[PDB]
């Protein structure tokens, strides 16, 4: 039946990242005072702008490279004890390129989460800030769901809506998406230390 | 389900035995925008295609079948030749080695070869002179992963081309490379971009 995630304030908080940090920035900025939930490491499998933020604000960093590993299932394997290692009680992938395989949602299902920048199930995959535009629909948002073992499909925790303007470029439609995307997962890594969530069917209720 | 994720920007290695027409083309359309780089070159022996990639200042390892006690050696020695430059997708460029159990182990799924036919009609080596001497008036160019042995991994793209009368071999083989260009550089970043997603023998990028 549903699966319970208890509360875990103050969360020990682990970023998986490959790309340029901006949204780990983000979780940094916000996890000081009350709030609550800490940044205690940051695991990436490549160097990347993401480790070098870490760095500069003083948390470890791990690396699992898939090219020291023999295959998928033991990356797989690999970064799943790397992260366990910091014993997380919630994983924020922030822009992060390896799919997260069989062994690590054995270990982290229910307390790792992603952002996407479309109302999903609308637009999902890499373009679906020019995919929304293309489309032409006068709302998009910004989506902050569990990841699951597909892409884009895991039980969605928090939603808001964004308008689509007149004129509007891929660009700056992708800012404004990008602005709330920021405070959702800010209040979403919040809303989850402090109360935990519940998982009925697909339905993830805090 | 196969599932392998967007990599752009993506790193590629592309390796080769032969004349490095298909290298040429990914050479000159990965820049700029286009959603990869290409990183190393592999090749098995000397060749135009190993030439062409020093041209273009990228880096060639060379990992040739009689430097090694085995096959089986060969294969472990090739795949790490190969996971040394971090790629995100392997190309198969006129490479003519099956590539064994110990590469497809690390790289099944972002491996990807151009056949100048449509699979699954004239599979091997001479898909171009079998399609001719069995007398079809449409053949084509097949972009599909690269699965174990002589097997055909799921197709990615595919586009077709005429046979004419009075065609030989070579004439045919020309009409088909010059598909074979456009399809791969186009296959190329559509892997880059969108990843590949496998249902049954059926890819979806
Ligand atoms: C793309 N293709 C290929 C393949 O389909 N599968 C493997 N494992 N490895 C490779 N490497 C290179 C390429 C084709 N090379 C060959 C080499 C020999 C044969 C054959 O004996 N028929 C068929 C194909
Ligand atoms: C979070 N998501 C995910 C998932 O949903 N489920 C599993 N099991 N594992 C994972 N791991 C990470 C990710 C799936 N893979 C990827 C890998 C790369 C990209 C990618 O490069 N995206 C582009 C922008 C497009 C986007 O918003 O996804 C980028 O900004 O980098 C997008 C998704
Ligand atoms: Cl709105
Ligand atoms: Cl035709
Ligand atoms: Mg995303």
């Amino acid at each position: 039946e549903p699966l319970r995630v208890p509360p875990s304030a103050p969360a020990r908080l682990v970023v998986l990242a490959s790309g340029t940090g901006s949204l780990l920035r983000s979780l940094l900025d916000a996890a000081v005072g009350d709030y609550p939930a800490r940044v205690v490491a940051v695991g990436v499998d490549r160097e990347c702008r993401a480790a070098e933020i870490a760095a500069e604000a003083s948390v470890p960093v791990f690396t699992v490279r898939l090219a020291d590993h023999p295959s998928r299932d033991a990356w797989d394997v690999a970064i799943t004890a790397a992260t366990a290692a910091h014993e997380p009680d919630l994983v924020v992938s922030a822009g992060f390129m390896r799919i997260l395989g069989p062994q690590f949602l054995s270990r982290f299902y229910g307390r790792t989460l992603n952002t996407h920048p479309a109302l999903l199930p609308a637009f999902p995959g890499t373009h679906g800030v020019a995919d929304a535009l293309a489309y032409g629909v006068k709302v998009t948002g910004a989506t902050v769901h569990l990841v699951d073992a597909g892409t884009d499909t895991g039980p969605i925790l928090a939603q808001q809506p964004v308008p689509v303007l007149d004129g509007d470029d891929e660009e700056t439609l992708h800012e404004r998406i990008k602005v709330t995307e920021r405070r959702l997962l800010v209040a979403a890594v919040a809303a989850l230390a402090t109360h935990g969530v519940t998982v009925v069917g697909r339905t993830a209720t805090m």
